């Protein structure tokens, strides 16, 4: 009987609908992107960071200026422990989100734990979470609609409106990137022989309460608790590059 | 000229969680957890056997037994850095929740902060959030219906099955009393005037309340029953 789940995904791929949907039951932990923070800035990736290899100024200017933060200096054990306690409901169940771009981070961070128990991503997850989470995998076949929502979100800084410009080269960039996270997870599932509870977004949109219940079920929770404008850029980005 | 952080000061199973989660849906008011709730010896929230620790095997039998977790070994600097980052959204707003029973924890924890700006709760708040948080205070004034939820959940462990029992819902209804005092007596004893929504107002018109919180943060409002069976009649159990 697993005491923890972890949702594997990509930015704006749906993980939110599921994951918040879980949080509300109040028996599925307090999922967060516990692994999003960069160690040199103790911040989430910032807009100019996602585009650090873009020297096209026309896209650059659309993005906020960097903030310099500060190195996270928590010892590995202290880092793990904070995450373990914040993410977990009184019932004792833990949840959180993990994006594929964050995997190296997590693995970098676990490296200096005592009793580390492997050297790969799977051990990392195990050693950080403290048990063997129910892996779940929300994905999106419509990369363009997603890239679009991403390229908007990175400008406005809002991930759940006046400044937001279209831009082909950028969307291309975001697409090239989201695609890579997919190949990332794909290769990994085979790499360490794992079979997630796979659930693409359309299915997820349609059947929320079904899924929110299966996950609920896999954690030994009563599945009872599972509760109930077009993109011009997406039309546009087709005409105009990768997909 | 935005204040870029909010606390919601409240009490267990008030509107507290319903407000806070709505704001979270915004994508624009941080990730308001209950950062101050975790006890240092266990590093978890208070657990039933811990709440009801003051003299009667009538309750101590309805309550799951004491798990024991682990020591919170985070220096205060790291503790506050974490709360500051995890509670923020990308737009840079921070949100969170605080509950009168946790206030001594906050203060005890803040004492080792290098830059202590003062000595009471309110400078504690500021030194921890790194700013001046818009205060929101929630109360559900119907203490019976509050105390009920807190007893249902204090044994279900689900704070969003097991039985009624009056002599406990005493201890609750009255612990919740001295908590709600605390707040009111803190509001004047440090001259704070919090925004002041109420559970009825919320469970009905929460769309406004949220829209209020968002403007105070400079955002966009446009974004967004064994009660009667307690209502003992006979015994004289404070209500
Ligand atoms: O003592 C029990 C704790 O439970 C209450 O809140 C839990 O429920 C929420 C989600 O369902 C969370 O925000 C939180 O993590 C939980 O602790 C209560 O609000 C607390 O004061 C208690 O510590
Ligand atoms: O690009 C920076 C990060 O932003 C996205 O996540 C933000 O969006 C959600 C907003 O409600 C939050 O849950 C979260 O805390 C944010 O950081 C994205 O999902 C990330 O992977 C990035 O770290």
């Amino acid at each position: 009987h697993p005491t923890a789940y972890l949702v594997l995904a990509s930015q704006r791929s749906g993980s939110t609908l599921l994951v918040e949907s879980l949080r509300a039951t109040g028996v599925a932990g307090e999922p967060q992107e516990f692994f999003q923070y960069l160690p040199n800035t103790s911040m989430s990736p910032q807009p100019r960071e996602w585009f650090a290899d873009v020297e096209d100024q026309s896209i650059l200017r659309l993005l906020d200026p960097l903030i310099e933060g500060k190195p996270d200096l928590a010892p590995a054990t202290i880092w793990r422990d904070y995450i373990q306690t914040v993410g977990r409901t009184p019932n004792g169940v833990w949840g959180g989100k993990l994006m594929w771009n964050q995997t190296p981070l997590l693995v970098q961070r676990a490296k200096d734990l005592p009793d580390r128990s492997g050297s790969g991503l799977l051990s990392a997850i195990r050693d950080v979470v403290g048990s063997d989470p129910v892996l779940i995998h929300i994905h999106r076949p419509d990369v363009v609609s997603q890239a679009v929502s991403f390229w908007r979100a990175v400008q406005t800084r809002v991930w759940r409106d006046a400044r937001a410009e279209y831009h082909a080269g950028a969307i291309a960039h975001v697409i090239t990137m989201l695609r890579a996270q997919e190949e990332g997870w794909r290769a990994w599932f085979t790499e360490e022989n794992v079979e997630p509870i796979d659930v693409d977004y359309p299915y997820l949109w349609r059947n929320l309460t079904e899924v929110v219940g299966t996950v609920l079920e896999a954690l030994g929770q009563d599945p009872r608790l599972a509760p109930k404008r077009s993109d011009e850029w997406v039309e546009r980005y087709r005409r105009d590059l990768p997909l």
